[PDB]
């Protein structure tokens, strides 16, 4: 369970990246694609894409890395609260996508980096900390309704 004061700090440095959530979904999907390329296999409509420059030319990967991050901003700004959001999630990422918890882990870190390269300002360590806190309870959630769906993700 994180504090309140754990929240102000995620919400902190989501707030300079709501400046910019689709440069910010870029960055973040193909960091994900570079460091763990067996993600992008789950991807069909993006699995062909070779190379960071045809990432980044991509309409559509930005488009999906906005709704990708908007979803995840909806989940932290209930402060764990974040029951109803999570349930159509689980079920999607566990039964049409198949997503391990393991890929989960990988995006978490892609999330991390990227705020770390970005915002200096709002994520030193104890910021980081809290994000961290605030994706591993996210996992920890979905784990469980994964399981509750069938799933062992
Ligand atoms: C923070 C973690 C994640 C969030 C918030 C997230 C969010 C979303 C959302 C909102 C959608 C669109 C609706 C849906 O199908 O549920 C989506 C689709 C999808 N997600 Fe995720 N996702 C996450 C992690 C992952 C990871 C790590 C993978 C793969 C390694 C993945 C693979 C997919 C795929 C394959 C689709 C369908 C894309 C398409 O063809 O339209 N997700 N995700
Ligand atoms: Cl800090």
């Amino acid at each position: 369970v994180l504090s309140e004061g754990e929240w102000q700090l995620v919400l902190h440095v989501w707030a300079k990246v709501e400046a910019d959530v689709a440069g910010h979904g870029q960055d973040i999907l193909i960091r994900l694609f570079k460091s763990h390329p067996e993600t992008l296999e789950k991807f069909d409509r993006f699995k062909h894409l070779k190379t960071e420059a045809e990432m980044k030319a991509s309409e559509d990967l930005k488009k999906h890395g906005v709704t990708v991050l908007t979803a995840l901003g909806a989940i932290l700004k209930k402060k764990g609260h974040h029951e109803a959001e999570l349930k159509p999630l689980a079920q999607s990422h566990a039964t049409k996508h198949k997503i391990p918890i393991k890929y989960l882990e990988f995006i978490s870190e892609a999330i991390i980096h990227v705020l770390h390269s970005r915002h200096p300002g709002n994520f030193g360590a104890d910021a980081q900390g809290a994000m961290n806190k605030a994706l591993e309870l996210f996992r920890k959630d979905i784990a469980a309704k994964y399981k509750e769906l069938g799933y062992q993700g």
